[PDB]
């Protein structure tokens, strides 16, 4: 679209539409664009931001572009639908999305005599485009800051976009890359004109949207005796010389643990476990030393939260994975060393009838060949790639956490669900940068050579629209008795949950998952 | 539609247009918008406006939109046309609605050295959007202040949307509600810009613009007896020793008061009466202790005006019901403890031919049985719910008050005539719901999650139009006699009635009803 | 349909069909039918089985038949089904009904040496016939046990059918009917055969399945004055000697009691206060003395549960009203004097926002006419009939509870919601009524008048099958926050709710109501 300076050049779509099988989100949000770096591109580095170990070191470049995500369930569905949702429906999947960015205003900003003048720069142009071939890193996906907001009355700041190549040290490589913005085509709009873009979603694994009324230690028939046997004694029972003896039984009712089955649970990292009462934790530092980690060219990342393995065993809700699980902060909390009350830590307990609890060791294996000298001896599985026969339940997704990421461009990718939780998509929603056209202020009347280091101070600021279509499967429970199901509280609330308070801020009070209706296994 | 910068997107309509059984009212007025609540949405409660009794408790959202309001006739007749109608209809109804908006203008407001500076922001929006879909709570209908104004010339500020829920005391409870208007579909709208939407009404009764020529109690033929008997005598008459004995009567032209009849007088809910001399009145605080109250849910609310009843009996012009009638206010008179001279109460006298008086009983009922040792006894019936056979007139419309109500949505609604006068309208013409869309002020040139809290000081100002078609029900009079007619009164006068003064104020000095002519029962 | 002895007749079908705005309930049950009164109708009267008080007086029959009773919902809804109803529909009314018999067989039973012989009598009867022209008395609707088990295992025995008719205490009067069932058409069916009848229900409400999120006295803008005033003061502030005077205020943000308001809540019939809390309530007998009652023809009845009150008003939970609500009895519980801890007393605390407290006065009126010697008097109202301008919310329905009931059929008959709860139909699902034919055992070989009463010992049993599609008006909530839902609790328990026990038996742990899901007033 094209039109003049009196003109709107789009309206105002928030509202979700829900039809069999489909449900169309629409939000609408109102953005504003600094320039970024003074309309530079910078090196970075962790010698540029400081610098303290090898594990955190990086290269990279700042760019002046911003960028959009929305990449956040919330952005999408207000705390109702996500309700509607999740007490109704079996499963979901993302099909297509339309992006919009209309009733852009290009503002220039004056400061003389410590007077603030803010004017209308009608002729002035923003820049943007999609990064749709993904010949640029790929930033979204890595749970940031950014996001369009919860609330569609609240008005966002748009990211600045920057990225990271190879690095030892501080210091760039020969393999590291340099990538130009300003080297591909983008459009230019000035406050007339709109920007459009749509996208479909490759077919991706409905996400599971329930929780497993079995486990997998307990598909048998309780009435009915096996009729494979297993090895239920080695030493003679009665006397005073016990000797070496081997007795069979069938499995049954009352030995389900002893029971021949045919899967196994899913793989297990093992983290270590932390009590959300501090007086129950050790008197030491192991935030760090006692975090389980990945080595990576010879440094060392947090394995966070790593494989989708269950929070804690019955009884045990005090307890949660030390980086095994997301967390996150309640709304105004800080950036750095808060208090547990500031932060909203997910449970995963839901996932227990297959995976593996993410404290505890996978099982016991043989170490030895026993004999008339040698004990048979077993030893704890803390770590427990992938077996033939194992099943298993991908982390779930929240009203407040990431929907999808890109799958890296790699040979071998096992079992590509993000996770953080998500979809994982080889061609995800392309990024979508934007930044204000640098316009020079007035040049000198002489020739000169270098490159103009004086522009007008400018900001723009407009709406964006996204909508994204998603696929549904229906529950279809054959069970006697009700189920669980997503319930705001029925008692008396100085505020309602997940509204505004008397000075307007609007916060989520907790988070919320999607496996609230059960199925068999 | 949709056009530039230099050009008017509408023109100015304001007239009355009379044909065969249809009167079309139009008007034109100029508005402004500011800002509300500084964009946010706030959570109010009775803790949050100060807080005192359990009665006037209450728990709600106040909201940056403002919206429309012309449900008042006065919206939509001059003195004149209401003359017009009430002097030659026997009664009226709504048809169908046609609302605009137009000319808008979007102006910036910069506040630097003292020095007040307008400027117009010819890119910057406002939303608008219609409730046509009835999913927020419908605040039209509570007789609220923010009208289009009666004087064409008047220039009028809208009303800032607010809306309330569930409460205990000052807090909410689980069923309480929230509502996001940005969760709404909206056009977004710049200068060039206009809005237009059409509604049509659902039959509903005509108003009856009429009173009656006869009383309830007087349909007989005044010459002939009935053939029908009452029990006129009950002791002898005559003598020292007066005993027991059964005389019956035919009622006839000076037995009315005995006749028998086939109707009864409408329903009653008996108010206080109150002389407008203050020296009549008893020396006590009785505005609250002596009023007509219904309860719910543990509190007190007034019945104000409540069941249509006739406002004092003959030769009683001087009393009114505590609550029972409506009130106006003089033009320029305050929000409180004002003098009587400064309000104009309102005088449903013509219903008396139907509908019991609000001060006094409906009537007496027997309450004992009688024999040789215990005398008949009687007791007044001060409320009475409806019965077959009772017969009564609604409540008159006023040239200002209001136009319709929303009847609730209940699963019983009893004779859904709104108790403050006018038309009961499950779908009445939606909410039109209007912002200024939030500018954001220049954005720091480092990225920051926090919503943005600095805005361009903004406002709007355009004009709107509503027509209105009505439907009439001509007057047919075969009475011989003339009728009564709203008239000016001929005499000498400093100022003519319903004009402007010296200084350009304009004023109604008197309430207007719509009950003139007369009809037989 | 019609076959042979060794050929089955129907098949089982139970299950639920959930489809676009409808659901289809399927329920199939075993039942058992005996031979009732020897094969004979009886008069009965009070003074036949016993005789206490006028009160309790009656004259009727008691028939040889039975007769199908499936109006409770928990003959057609599972409780995950109901759940399923409740948490995601606005309302729902019936719209069709199927109803099959099928798979009879008839038992012949020998009694002799103590000896217990059951063998099928392959050529014997039953009868059955539909009351579809409604010339019987209607038994249905007045909450009696012998419907369809809520558990489809369950098998159950036919209740017998017995009807009233006029009575002078336990005497006829010249009024009083006798019907014979015999004097009606019936199919008479042999093991081969089976019945089947379809019914369409006619236009009737849907249930409102929702609560209200906004009260009758609080749908105002919070923001707002009124335009109108009422009478604030009638004595003068500050000073020695006070005096009379007439001060009037415009309705506010805090004067939300006196504001002007367009409706009423519903009609009222005041019941006494029950606390679950034994030592709370009055050491005396008031179960008859201190009970709201009807009197009709000499006789009281309990108003039981009366008009559509709410229990209880705000933190008044362990209150009920004495007849004012539903009381259901826990699996097992007796007939007679039961513990509270055996009843499950139902809640209608939502229809609060319209319909006032059960236990409290409707409001208040004025009964005096004030003046300087006569101070103004009010008087509570415990009975309020409708008044124009009321509005109200009818009884709730559960899941244990009546589905319909006939409207009795005469002149006048308001607002027909029957008020146990449900659906009011003027030609109801018709009375299927049942017998075992008499199969005569050996007649004399000399011929005798008399009529044969030595017959052979026989039963009855067979499948029965009722289908009813229900007609659903899907919730649309716009609120932006989350919504209350029903939903199993997530915490250990020795049971699951809704289930068997370890004996196999099938228990409800509560009521189940519809309102979960709000709406706007
Ligand atoms: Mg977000
Ligand atoms: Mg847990
Ligand atoms: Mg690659
Ligand atoms: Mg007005
Ligand atoms: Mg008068
Ligand atoms: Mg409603
Ligand atoms: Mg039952
Ligand atoms: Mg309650
Ligand atoms: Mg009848």
């Amino acid at each position: 679209g094209a039109d003049g300076v009196g003109n709107s050049s789009g309206n105002w779509h928030c509202d979700s539409t829900w039809m069999g099988d489909r449900v169309i989100t629409t939000s609408t949000r109102t953005w504003a664009l600094p320039t970024y770096n003074n309309h530079l591109y910078k090196q970075i580095s962790n010698s540029t931001s400081g610098g303290s170990s090898n594990d955190n070191a990086y290269f990279g470049y700042s760019t002046p572009w911003g960028y959009f995500d929305f990449n956040r369930f919330h952005c999408h569905f207000s705390p109702r639908d996500w309700q509607r949702l999740i007490n109704n429906n079996w499963g979901f999947r993302p099909k297509r999305l339309s992006f919009k960015l209309f009733n852009i205003q290009v503002k220039e900003v004056t400061q003389n005599e410590g007077t603030k003048t803010i004017a209308n720069n009608l002729t002035s142009t923003i820049q943007v485009f999609t990064d749709s071939e993904y010949q640029l890193p790929y930033v979204l996906g890595s749970a940031h800051q950014g996001c369009l907001p919860p609330f569609p009355a609240d008005v966002f700041m748009i990211p600045q976009y920057g990225y990271l190549t190879l690095n030892n040290g501080s210091q760039a490589v020969g393999r590291s890359s340099f990538y130009c913005l300003e080297y591909f085509p983008s459009q230019m709009l000035r406050t007339g004109n709109n920007f459009q873009f749509t996208y479909t979603f490759e077919d991706v694994p409905f996400h599971s949207s329930y929780a497993h009324s079995q486990s997998l230690d307990r598909l048998m028939n309780p009435l009915i005796d096996q009729y494979l046997y297993y090895l239920s004694r080695t030493q003679t029972t009665g006397g005073t010389t016990n000797t070496q003896t081997l007795g069979f039984s069938q499995g049954g009712p009352n030995t389900m643990a002893n029971q021949a089955k045919n899967w196994l649970p899913g793989p297990c990292y093992r983290q270590q476990r932390v009590s959300k009462t501090s007086a129950d934790n050790n008197n030491s530092e192991y935030s760090w030393t006692g975090a389980t980690k990945y080595h990576l060219n010879g440094r060392d990342s947090l394995v966070n939260p790593g494989p989708a393995m269950a929070s804690h065993k019955d009884d045990e809700e005090k307890f949660f994975p030390q980086s095994g699980v997301l967390i996150f902060g309640k709304q105004g909390s800080e950036k750095t060393n808060v208090d547990i009350e500031k932060v909203m830590i997910t449970d995963e307990e839901e996932i227990r009838t297959t995976n593996p609890v993410a404290t505890e060791q996978y099982g016991s294996v043989s170490t030895n060949l026993q004999r008339g000298n040698r004990q048979a001896a077993t030893a704890d599985v803390n770590t427990q790639g992938v077996l033939p026969g194992m099943v298993w339940q991908d982390r779930d997704v929240y009203l407040q956490g990431p929907i999808w990421a890109k799958i890296p461009h790699t040979d071998g990718h096992f079992h590509p669900s993000p996770l953080m939780g998500g979809f994982g998509l080889k061609h995800p929603p392309p990024q979508i940068l934007i930044k204000n056209t640098p316009v020079p202020a007035d040049p000198p009347t002489t020739f000169n050579q270098s490159k103009l280091n004086s522009f007008i101070t400018q900001y723009s600021t407009g709406q964006v629209s996204v909508e994204i279509e998603w696929e549904l499967q229906k529950e279809n429970s054959k069970r006697w008795n009700p189920e669980i199901q997503y319930t705001s509280n029925y008692y008396k609330s100085t505020s309602v949950d997940f509204a505004v308070n008397t000075e307007g801020v609007y916060s989520e009070p907790r988070p919320i998952g999607t496996r609230y209706l059960t199925r068999n296994l």
